[PDB]
């Protein structure tokens, strides 16, 4: 099915449309912070906006092969 969760509406109406939220902290678009991985590592977030203040997040590593 859907809609299972539900809960906390919008009553206040606060000026954050350009912004982003993640652990209690005001990114702005295209800003990059660290956090936590789900193994435990480090990942990268890049905030994007497309709305309220979407973001992604992917991890780093020096993988990169060297050509000639």
């Amino acid at each position: 099915g859907s809609s299972g969760s539900s809960g906390g509406s919008g009553h206040f109406r606060c000026d954050s449309s350009r912004w982003c939220h993640d652990n209690g902290v005001n990114y702005k678009i295209g800003e990059k912070w660290d956090r936590q991985g789900e193994n435990g590592q480090m990942m990268s977030c890049t905030c994007l906006g497309n709305g309220k203040g979407e973001f992604k997040c992917d991890p780093h590593e020096a993988t990169c092969y060297d050509d000639g």
